[PDB]
């Protein structure tokens, strides 16, 4: 069948063949054809996760409006996301919590229980959510606004992101992408509420390589010059994301924490403490090394877990990821896409007709 208005038909039931739509294929800036064909089931897994992301976001953009609480926006997005991705434990599901960072806050903000924050008409909200199939994660995000005064800011970041996406490729030095991204970003000048600004990349923020069940696999893609000359290799997966800002161009820890994630390199740790032991078991069964948030714990009937979560954090078993905000009064925007460095070409797998 086809997709229903409010989606509900999982993406695997819409492509009975098992073959999923391919992302935009780009030529980098026979044999390495067989090498690509060999990892097809993997590429395909990424694609299924991407089609889910495209349909979920198109839905969100249809109803996101000032007046709705942040909690309402995230639960509504996630419920659709679970459906289309056809959540199945760790085989299929949500790669990470729905980021909806507001204004000066650039990333990693998702509401915890009791948050009464309401989306406003002048807010610049960054929606960042991920879907995965067998750990093949799709990290893709866009910015939402209602007041056109941000229009040029959004175009700057979007243009910077696609610039980074175009400069990416096998053997491409990582610091050149960063340099490229910045040059485009700072070529934009905007005016918001009577004041003008030259958009500046958030220097301490950046794209990253992606591994199975591992959102941030190790390498970083700067969005400013002065980065590392390390090159992108064949077969790597990257999250190309840029952040524009009218503030200082640097984020810092701010607000209450909501995102958490088990340290990928830590092994089995014996825990005798009742509640801490239980919490860890819950994290291992439900999220493994995938990031989660407090709402996803309440959702599982867990309560009285804050201290256990803290214990796990102090044990280095779980790392917290607090919201990252620029200075009060500044505005930040973001655009992100996941790319596949295949042997035959560069594929912006999460590309849509929207962005
Ligand atoms: C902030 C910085 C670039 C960062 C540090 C460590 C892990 C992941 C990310 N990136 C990222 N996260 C996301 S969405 C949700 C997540 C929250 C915490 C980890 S993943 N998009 N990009
Ligand atoms: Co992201
Ligand atoms: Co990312």
């Amino acid at each position: 069948k086809v997709q229903t208005d409010p989606p509900s038909v999982p993406i695997c039931d819409l492509y009975p063949n098992g073959v999923f739509p391919k992302g935009q294929e780009c030529e980098y800036p026979e044999e390495k054809k067989a090498l690509d064909q060999a990892s097809e089931e993997i590429w395909n897994d990424f694609r299924e996760a991407a089609e889910a992301h495209r349909q979920v976001r198109k839905y969100v953009m249809s109803w996101i409006k000032p007046g709705m609480t942040m909690i309402e926006i995230c639960e509504k997005l996630e419920d659709c996301s679970r459906k289309l991705i056809k959540e199945n434990g760790l085989n299929a599901g949500l790669a990470f919590p729905t980021g909806c960072s507001l204004n000066n806050c650039a990333a990693h903000y998702t509401p915890n229980a009791g948050d009464t924050t309401v989306l406003q008409y002048d807010d610049i909200c960054k929606i960042d959510f991920g879907t995965h199939i067998s750990g093949r994660i799709i990290d893709c995000a866009f910015t939402v606004t209602f007041n056109p005064k941000y229009d040029t800011l959004l175009k700057a970041v979007k243009d910077a992101t696609n610039t980074g996406i175009k400069c990416a490729g096998i053997d491409v030095r990582l610091c050149d992408v960063g340099e490229a991204i910045q040059e485009v970003m700072e070529s934009y000048e905007v005016e918001i509420d009577g004041k003008t600004y030259q958009v500046k990349p958030i220097r301490n923020l950046n794209g990253h390589s992606i591994g199975q069940y591992r959102i941030h696999a190790g390498k970083t893609v700067p969005i400013i010059k002065g980065g590392e000359a390390t090159r992108m290799e064949e077969g790597e997966v990257y999250a190309i994301e840029t952040f524009g800002s009218t503030g200082k161009g640097v984020v810092h820890d701010d607000m209450e924490c909501s995102h958490y994630m088990k340290n990928f390199d830590v092994g089995h740790v014996p825990i005798r403490l009742p509640r801490t032991k239980h919490l860890l078991n819950v994290i291992n069964e439900n999220f493994g090394t995938l990031a989660f948030c407090r709402r996803w714990l309440d959702r599982l009937g867990e309560s009285k877990y804050l201290m256990a979560l803290k214990n796990l954090c102090d044990l280095g078993i779980v790392d917290p990821y607090p919201p990252l905000c620029d200075i009060k009064g500044s505005y930040t925007a973001q655009f992100e896409h996941t790319i596949l460095l295949r042997p035959t070409c560069k594929e912006v797998v999460s590309r849509g007709d929207d962005y």
